[PDB]
């Protein structure tokens, strides 16, 4: 046996909860899981992905174990989705969470990787802060204004940082184009 | 606007999780919601719970037209933009007009329930919420004999799986219940209402 | 193994396409299908025709039962795993236990059909089905009124609305049918079984 | 408005079927479109000839909705056009293969799959098991096709078919993790 399935979605989505959901099936047919977290819900904490690995070869590892979790992906590096797809391969089913963008509105660290390796995908929403629709972004403000482009990535906070928006209600300040006829486009568009 | 989301499959699911879960994405866009519930026993219950740490108030009713009338009445915060209803297979037909109507008239209704009595038969009014809702989720369990996805709910007395003929409607968690895939679900004395059925199900245990 | 898919929705939405393409998969790895029709629906002959792609033989049946007698006939292929069903809702009830034991036998199902009727009431027998079905693939339409998802088939007479004690069973297509959002859904005379339910329409209209 | 659709899979899954399902059902409404493919529906060169295209004259006022098919062949620069379109009111459909024969992100296509409002992820039948397929597998005279080998290869059956993960296989396969081969040693005892 052995899959992926991939939590997703931006902030105040219920995506913890969703993997706790899932966690929470197995203990009725008292099905055995572990759940690792980068450096509340019981987990083993850990600095980098190959620790993972070396865990389970560990004395701590209990051998009935059959699903891993793995919430707050976004904070590892690209190491893993190696470790994901070797789990997969040796009959882990994994199940993973975490964010898909950062503030920037771009891929958050190694997960875009990770929907390609992925069996399943959910990608959940939350609800807009400004208008109520589906919300696809996480929005930083600092004091009220939309957080530049060349702010740190990692900040770690809540409501006092961080609103869920639509595509519509995402600004950031100076993003770039790496296309050189996308201005142009705009420009032509706000013509009407 | 204004629409039916149907949250559905077995026990052990998660489905109560689930509805809490949309339920609470709304709290941070301070978007408010009402819950409502079927009064089952004697007990007064005002909270549907998820073990995964959330609760949530929920009005009790006794039938479902009490909904729209506590949505008449004083009681009712106008901004109310949600409503959510758990529990569904206790409802009589009932409900699919309130939930309708509720939707026509601009509310976003999310709906959690079974989908099967221990039978494995459509329970209560659930069947015709399928085709009203906008949109469905079936969730699965966890096969308690396999592992595999659970799709049924079974139920077994003393260690004895129920007869066809019992009740629908017992309440109660592992000590009667299980979930269980579509090969482990089985009634003791299942009818069949094809003339041709039993005939087939011997044809094809020869091979 | 053994499971049962059902693709669902109103018309215009690409069912029979969404079946198609399911059961053309199977041929990239030779694996053997066999497709089901009811009669009444004369718009194709002994075939399955999406408005696109391409088309596939089914064989005709008028009822149910008939179904599992074509698999012990002489005409059966013993390597066929799958089976298709379209248009269900012009089956009745039998159509469920007759998917369910394909499914208990090791086969997969894979059934297409409306679930409304022009009232927008469960068409024929697919209520229960929904029940029954491991996996739920409910398409929209684009409203043919505001270009919003389309949930509803809606039926005109010479441009007027179908009343609702019109005949449920009428083949055609764009002359009498197109799809709308629950919005754009009206039908004349609808009945409100719900003693509250006219009281609650009024009320709200208040405002 | 304005969101983009993202439609993949490994080969034989019916994406382009489901690419054209959903323009179809624009049609019964009245509602324009306008369909892009890459140079290996109007052939453009690479993403940005796109937005150049609905500047162009040849561009009908009324198109709602834009559908670009195999993405796999694009480079990065699919990305920010796909996100300006939906950022200035277009519907965008894209179809495209997640993975190359290596089992790897084919081309741009992981990025996508974070911009994209809604994603579907078809399946195909294990050439081998009849599973649920997730790959396509490439084959030269019966033999996999080696890790190191073109990723561009224009084909069908003659080359590719469609398998789970157990059964698909790459020769010469690297490992990133230093850990890695251990593991999959330790495993193998039991
Ligand atoms: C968008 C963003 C978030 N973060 C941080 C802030 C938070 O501490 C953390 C988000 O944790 P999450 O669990 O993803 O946020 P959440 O609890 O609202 O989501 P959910 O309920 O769905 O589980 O990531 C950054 O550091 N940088 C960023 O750019
Ligand atoms: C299957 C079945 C259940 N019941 C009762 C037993 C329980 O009291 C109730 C089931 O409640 P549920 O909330 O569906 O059970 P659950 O908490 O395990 O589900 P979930 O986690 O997915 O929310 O219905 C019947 O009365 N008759 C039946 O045939
Ligand atoms: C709504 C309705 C339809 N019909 C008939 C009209 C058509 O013959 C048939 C609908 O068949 P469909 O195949 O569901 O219509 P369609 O071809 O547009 O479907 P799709 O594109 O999604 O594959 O049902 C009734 O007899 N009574 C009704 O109440
Ligand atoms: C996996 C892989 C495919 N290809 C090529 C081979 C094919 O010509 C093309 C893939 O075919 P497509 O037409 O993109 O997909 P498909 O038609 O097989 O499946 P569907 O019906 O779902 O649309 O891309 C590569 O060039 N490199 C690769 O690594
Ligand atoms: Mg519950
Ligand atoms: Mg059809
Ligand atoms: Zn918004
Ligand atoms: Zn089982
Ligand atoms: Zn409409
Ligand atoms: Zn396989």
């Amino acid at each position: 046996i052995g899959w992926i399935e991939f939590i997703t979605g931006p902030m105040f989505a219920g995506k913890t909860a969703e993997l706790i959901r899932r966690l929470h099936r197995l203990e009725y047919a008292d099905v055995k899981y572990l759940v690792f977290k980068p450096k509340s819900l019981p987990s083993v904490e850990v600095e980098s992905a190959p620790e993972i690995l070396n865990y389970i070869m560990s004395n701590s590892f209990n051998d009935e174990t059959k699903v891993i979790g793995i919430d707050e992906v976004q904070f590892f590096d690209d190491r893993i989705c190696e470790v994901a797809n070797i789990l997969a391969e040796n009959g882990f089913v994994v199940i993973i969470s975490g964010l898909d963008k950062n503030f920037k509105g771009e891929p958050f660290g190694p997960i875009a990787k990770l929907f390609t390796y992925a069996d399943k995908i959910t990608k959940l929403t939350a609800i807009c802060n400004e208008c109520g629709a589906e919300a696809t972004h996480s929005l930083r403000k600092i004091d009220g204004k939309h957080a530049d482009y060349n702010d740190d990535i990692v900040k770690i906070g809540c409501q006092e940082f961080y609103s869920a928006v639509c595509r519509h209600h995402h600004k950031v300040p100076n993003r770039p184009y790496l296309n050189s006829n996308s201005e142009e486009f705009i420009k032509f568009f706000k013509n009407k």
